[PDB]
């Protein structure tokens, strides 16, 4: 499935190369910009667990998730693929735990040494 997909078929793009963050564009965005660090961000997701299961979704909550992005508002693998993403682009990104929860995890839906799959639409970005 698509989790696979990515897994194996995905641009590592961590400046490490350490294969910690993993996209594949799914929809292709409009232009060339891609926001800046700051902006706030709008995006729409679901995620997955490596059990299977979905475990969010902003779809169904009928708004749009909304941070500033390269602030460590969220989990590292998030700054760094919306950071790559065109307005209106669709990816995959697979985030290995270094870049999302680690051995921690975040409970009750996140486990320790969780690998997540997220499907992540960029709705728009703008400065403040
Ligand atoms: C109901 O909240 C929905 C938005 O949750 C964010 C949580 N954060 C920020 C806090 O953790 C650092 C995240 O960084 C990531 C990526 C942005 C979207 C949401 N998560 S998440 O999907 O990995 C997530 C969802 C849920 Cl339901 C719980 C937890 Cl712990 C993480």
């Amino acid at each position: 499935g698509a989790p696979a997909t990515v897994t194996e078929q995905g641009e590592d793009i961590t400046s490490k190369k350490d294969r910690g963050v993993l996209k594949i564009v799914k929809r292709v965005g409009n232009g060339e910009e891609t926001p800046m660090i700051g902006d706030k961000v709008y995006v729409h997701y679901k995620g997955k667990l490596s059990n299977g299961k979905k475990f969010d979704s902003s779809h169904d909550r009928n708004e749009p998730f909304v941070f500033s992005l390269g602030k460590g508002q969220v989990i590292k693998a998030w700054d760094i693929g919306v950071a790559t993403m065109k307005k209106g682009e669709i990816c995959h990104l697979l985030c290995k735990p270094e870049y999302a929860y680690g051995s921690a995890g975040s409970l009750p839906k996140i486990p320790s040494n969780a690998t997540l799959f997220f499907e992540i639409e960029l709705l728009d970005f703008k400065g403040e």
